[PDB]
């Protein structure tokens, strides 16, 4: 009965496979999988909004023969008015799937506690699991292999992005260090289950405040805006210079939107390394696999 | 020419069997009618937003093959820009059908005075007539007739809710009670159309300041959300106690858990709660067929 | 390749003809054509809440068999917190065109420049192409032919209607005459472009400041929302008599009755504005049905 997608570690390294390989298959047949033909509803929630993610979730839902019920910020938050548990009860008697972009993730197991159907974290304040779900897509495609490469993530290492590369990257069996200055390290916990997943994956874990040390030898170099006060950040700026210490190889990630000047350059963002935009577009295609392997399962 | 539904009794007692029976159909086949197959469009529109109304309507919608457009009360308000008649008038030339949250009734018989598809009320400030479909559809699936039943409401006895299970009530064959505080009584001719139209169908209104004498014998009670004079008509254990022993209760939602009910009355055995909210979506399905195929 | 609807006159006459001819076939069968089945995805963002577009737009892209993504402007303005060009990049990726509801030409040209998909004006601070579509087609089913007809608009000759039914109009082999006063002139290069189109058509252009003389003989007399110096302009029953016998009127809306145009105009034998505000759905069908088949 009944699987959820709060965080990256919700899936197995198994799982994660089958999930990424459905991915690969529905961005060749976009419309071969019918599982919310009807149309069967899925709810599409956002306590903040957020565009990219509307678009991808939208027209993926729709593509699976379903139809996306979407409400803004510009309503009632959902815990105000009623409990999270009375709002997941009646949402499960609509819908067959809720996506959800909100806060802290103990509203998230609020709702995941009592819901019939699956809940899916679109975006929160501690995890972005349908954006890793992307890059790696992205990555697989782009390398041809996920087990074993290098991966680095440049800026803060608390935000939701440094914590799902940390847990979806070793669950995918990749070697992920995490390069921030001073006093923006992972949330321990975090850290602590992403060294212990690793374990099973052969995976590893690093965390540096030496950009150069950290784009050496990487095989994938991955950055965010600096906040979703910025003197810390600009040693680990993604230009040219530093993409140069990684193998020759490399690309280059970015979850969007980019501040270009600051966290990224414009040779590197428009450059030969860049898989921004083919990631960009893989959101639609790995948040669709998520729905499938999640709705034959519960 | 056209079938507007904008308060439970624009329907007749025997229109409203058809478009019960219709709902159990709609059910059990949830898919199996597609009148808006094209897609043809359905306009929803809140003037003041209501997420479980969206979810229902706009979701049914589609499940009868159609499209509905949502607009939000984040857009200009509807009667201030141009009249009411003038958006009714376009509004009649791309959609098939208007779902309309609105306040007061006026804003309703002015749109539904010149379009030239059906109008319904989504939900307004004098009644929830579909809530109450969705209310009369769930009651009917666990005692079976509707006629002779007794149903009891409490709380607020002026608001949406008690108007239109006095309405919708009587119109089945249901004894409505409606225990409200002193200050709280029901617009005086929705009370007066209610015993006017209990008289064809063996129906009663009913109403008091009196809790323990309205709960008395209950087959159905129901609450809404509310405030001192509220608390004595409580839905609590110690309340559903003198009603019959097989009787249900029902909510329309948001509960404010504590006030209007207690936990252990809506996470009881008799709580229909949870029935009552995904029989909107049923009810309303059921709703825009029978006012589509006689339009 | 790539082509893109930002003002009326990038459409050439003859591609244009084509436009109109196929919003007929589509008021006719409006679920024959299917090119966004899947369905594909279109962008309908508006950085200006516009309700009546919403819906025609909406309802356009389902009837295609695609789904609208809708954006309103109740989420961060397009530009403020990424290039529009990354966000053109980033829309191409997933739908086939965008729809885009914004302010200054600049930002629809920026986004255009770049998108790999069709970008359509919905509406703009300098034009309104997509509305002049709708008026040459409820023009076209009401007198045959649209080469050598009279139209005219009143009111304020800067607008987004002034201009694009200059352009729009003489695009279609119309003489196009604005009839404005003081300092409301059209813009000057708008201006200029119109005369040159007009060269081609073999049509013209007049702006003038003689309402009684605009009117007279008039076959199309159009007018826009407004406040001091437009009331000689007026859509009255006089200023319509002035015209010819089987004239019509429009009206983009929303209307001020009493203002810019009277009840009894407005409400009279000659008034096409439901069709106006109809054809709005059928013309912007065509264009994207068009605008896809070449990009």
């Amino acid at each position: 009965v009944i699987r959820h997608f709060l965080r990256d570690d919700d899936l197995s390294p198994a799982e994660q496979a089958e999930v990424l390989e459905l991915a690969a298959e529905l961005k060749k047949d976009p419309v071969s999988r019918r599982p919310l033909q009807g149309p069967r509803g899925v709810a599409v929630i956002f306590d903040k909004n957020s565009t990219r993610t509307r678009f991808s979730f939208e027209l993926g839902i729709a593509q699976l023969g379903g139809h996306a019920v979407v409400v803004d910020s510009g309503s009632t938050q959902l815990g105000r008015d009623e409990t999270l548990q009375d709002t997941a009860k009646v949402l499960s008697r609509y819908v067959d799937a809720i996506v959800w972009r909100t806060f802290g993730q103990e509203r998230l197991d609020a709702m995941a506690s009592v819901a019939t159907v699956p809940v899916i974290n679109a975006l929160s304040d501690e995890f972005h699991p349908c954006q890793v779900l992307a890059d790696l897509q992205t990555i697989a495609e782009r390398k041809g292999a996920l087990r074993g490469l290098r991966l680095s993530y440049f800026g803060d290492g608390a935000n939701n992005m440094a914590h799902s590369l940390l847990l979806g990257g070793v669950t995918a069996g990749i070697h992920v260090t995490v390069a921030a200055p001073e006093g923006f390290l992972p949330d321990p916990s975090v850290r602590a289950a992403a060294e212990r997943r690793a374990q099973d994956t052969g995976a590893s874990v690093t965390v540096t405040a030496d950009a150069h040390a950290a784009a050496a030898g990487a095989d994938v170099l991955v950055t965010d805006t600096w906040t979703s006060r910025v003197k810390p950040f600009r040693p680990f700026q993604l230009n040219s210079r530093l993409l140069a210490l990684a193998d020759s190889d490399a690309i280059v990630l970015h979850c969007l939107p980019a501040h270009r000047g600051d966290e990224i350059t414009d040779a590197v963002m428009d450059g030969p390394a860049s898989a921004v935009w083919d990631e960009a577009e893989n959101r639609l295609h790995a948040q669709k696999a998520l729905l499938v392997w999640l709705l034959e399962r519960s």
